[PDB]
């Protein structure tokens, strides 16, 4: 994978190549307004060691942090996802895998109007890498899920259980 991060909009200023994962950017640069992924699927992270609001990002050229649903200009680590070849999560009514749950392999624009239940607060992500948003249509908060499990928000990195779809993380 490879991203250039800008610290002025419009691919200006100070400027950032990066092939790997970091756990702190603050040396390279002290403010991301503008992005070119030149390739692979990239998660940033507004705070050091993938903490914070996280972002995803793949190929293609980001002019303004807003293009990345960035909720400011700050980008301090980054993640490279790997490729998957395959894609399997399931996600459940309540906490602790409790309650209805439904397994899919695809994407999901709209997590309430597709399943059997209405709400979903666990999930375990059994293959591949995934985007989990707060709101419908992939917009909004969003967090990270790699294989594992995730009994509660907490494990997703949100301050709360809102959600709204679902993306599988494939290459682009």
């Amino acid at each position: 994978g490879k991203i250039t991060f800008y610290e002025d909009r419009g691919f200006q200023g100070r400027h950032y190549e990066c092939s790997t994962d970091h756990s702190n950017l603050q040396p390279y640069f002290s403010r991301c307004n503008s992005v070119r992924v030149d390739s692979g699927c990239w998660m940033l992270y507004e705070q050091p060691n993938f903490t914070g609001c996280q972002y995803f990002l793949r190929r293609g050229d980001y002019p303004d942090y807003q293009q990345w649903m960035g909720f400011s200009d700050s980008v301090r680590s980054c993640r490279l996802i790997p490729h998957s070849s395959s894609h399997r999560i399931r996600i459940y009514e309540r906490e602790d895998y409790r309650g209805q749950m439904v397994e899919i392999t695809d994407d999901c624009p709209h997590l309430q109007d597709r399943f059997h239940f209405s709400d979903f607060h666990s999930f375990h992500v059994m293959e591949g890498y995934w985007v989990l948003y707060e709101m419908p249509n992939y917009r909004g908060r969003q967090y990270l899920l790699r294989p594992g499990e995730y009994r509660r928000y907490h494990d997703w990195g949100a301050m709360n259980a809102r959600v709204g779809s679902l993306r599988r993380i494939m290459d682009f």
